[PDB]
């Protein structure tokens, strides 16, 4: 069974690829926009194919002979600019006879979720449904990973300023999301179902406490306005409002989502934020 | 408070506009692609502006001075081709200062709904949410109206062929959808909420029985394959599979959706299919002199 992982060199893709190599998964292929940008450590361990998300032809060719495609959305924004990649995914899958698609989606996708990328995720799930192709839709919670590099700034401000009100947000590490996806890949009896890979939920007060003990510095939750947040983090342009909208969704309580899918798939509990930061 | 209804000359739009005129709604404007298709009786009762959904500046211009926009989606397909519609709606609403948007969406919009236009409706709802503009999302069930002009063919085959399996599909007249929309427009206290305008759910067996006693001819439910249905109704190109996907969603039980919103909004019961067809004696293919 030929597996094709797109966006393999991105953050999540790197975790999935390294785990697939470590587990010696057979017939594993990766797609990258420019083949020269493949880690030397992967050379000879995985099959490489050129694949550009915004070049329909490249995806049609990259999918030839593939049985299962694991698709990782890009970071392009806003939703209108990202939509073409999912259109290309479905077009290429149909053209090249792909039998199964594992789509990695984000959990901020409700009909009333204000996160700027929610339209893309709502559209993707539905487009897959209309395609007639078997698909496993894996929704993931918010990445824990970004918190580590953010510590320096947090310790400096001595304040957690996410405009998330009193909402509870569920977090999970990329490593764990990857463990779930690999488990799905290895067991076809899990295909065709909808999953939510969640870790643990924390309100911002509890988050600040976890960050405080981890950094040994005192960090208190003192949220700034949505406008102030967007304005001080608007880089690149338009990113500010988008990031703010994500926490705004949390304030509305739309990010307090949990399931035991991780445990049922990996037969283990997700790594806690304390363990992650301590690591 | 200036109200603007887009796509006013369409089937549903005509119902809404005539009802708005009957209810004496003032400050009522309409946005149409072809002003020459506007009924003469509408002259002096509503203000007419020309609009092209797929031309951003056309939408921006049409929305200048408007406070509430009631948007009726086009029939363009597939989803990727219709999307620009909602993008322009939001862009123009912001640019021209529209304070509220009443969006008329279709109920075949769940995350797992196979209907070809589900991506568009899922995208539209979410885009409105991300816009920051106040809005009222009105979802409608399946139109009963198309059944009348279709009877002739059904009578000929003596069979209802919708590939909907044993699923139940909720139906409602355009007249009733319009009454619900008008009720919302007239009372701003109903704004900002999500509504479902439903009528009655019928499995295909009951639908056939209704059409049979209404037509006077025997019509049994003998559904054809999804491929066959798309083939005998593929006009324009692509529409065939789209129509089939709609009934396929019904086969999965995704179209049996009901709510009490119509009754709570209009303070009345929706019109049944039997009543709708009984509106006028059906034209028989034979003479009765
Ligand atoms: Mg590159
Ligand atoms: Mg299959």
């Amino acid at each position: 069974m030929n597996i094709m992982l797109t966006g393999a060199t991105g953050h999540l893709g790197t975790h999935i690829t390294n785990q697939a190599i470590a587990n010696h998964i057979d017939h594993f292929h990766i797609g990258v926009r420019n083949v020269e940008k493949v880690p030397d450590d992967w050379r000879g361990k995985v099959s490489v194919r050129q694949l550009d998300y915004f070049n329909q032809e490249s995806m049609v060719e990259a999918f030839k002979g593939m049985d299962t495609v694991v698709f990782i959305p890009s970071i392009i924004h806003p939703s209108f600019k990202r939509i073409p990649e999912v259109e290309n995914l479905v077009y290429a899958a149909k053209q090249s006879g792909v039998a199964h698609i594992i789509f990695i989606g984000y959990y901020a996708d409700q009909h009333n979720n204000p996160f700027h990328m929610s339209p893309y995720f709502g559209y993707a799930s539905r487009l897959l449904s209309t395609s007639g192709i078997d698909y496993t839709y894996v929704r993931m919670a918010m990445y824990m990973d970004p918190l580590k590099p953010y510590l320096p700034e947090l310790m400096n401000m001595h304040k957690l300023i996410y405009p998330a009100g009193d909402g509870r947000i569920n977090y999970i590490t990329r490593n764990d999301i990857a463990r779930g996806v690999i488990a799905i890949i290895k067991n076809p009896d899990t295909w065709g179902k909808r999953y939510l890979l969640s870790g643990y939920s924390y309100d911002m007060k509890e988050l600040a406490a976890i960050l405080s003990e981890a950094s040994g510095t005192e960090i208190k939750y003192e949220p700034v306005s949505l406008e102030t947040f967007a304005e001080m983090y608007d880089e690149p342009k338009g990113f500010g409002a988008l990031l703010a909208s994500m926490y705004h969704a949390g304030a509305r309580g739309l990010l307090d989502q949990e399931s035991n899918d991780f445990k049922q798939l990996v037969n283990d509990q997700p790594q806690t934020l304390q363990s992650f930061l301590q690591e």
